[PDB]
């Protein structure tokens, strides 16, 4: 379980930057 | 962006799923 | 195991879906 | 696309890396 959390919500995060990436093109 | 947007949303929701299924332990 | 497999292997394949539409650029 | 594209190709690596660890079951 826990560290299955911890990946899965990597992934969100990751995800997320795409959200964050796509209103602009690429952000660092 | 409008619809990778609403996909990466689904994949964060998808990925949130997946969290509240490990929580139930060593289920199907 | 199997089932948050099946669950994974959705994520790959729905974000492998995101590249063939993000390759038509014009398309939703 | 390419910067969103390389990204959504890591969602699938760190999903795919998910798989290989849940393999082990007893282990992270």
């Amino acid at each position: 379980i826990q560290a299955i959390k911890k990946e899965l919500t990597q992934i969100k995060q990751k995800v997320d930057s795409l959200l964050e990436n796509l209103e602009k093109i690429e952000k660092e």
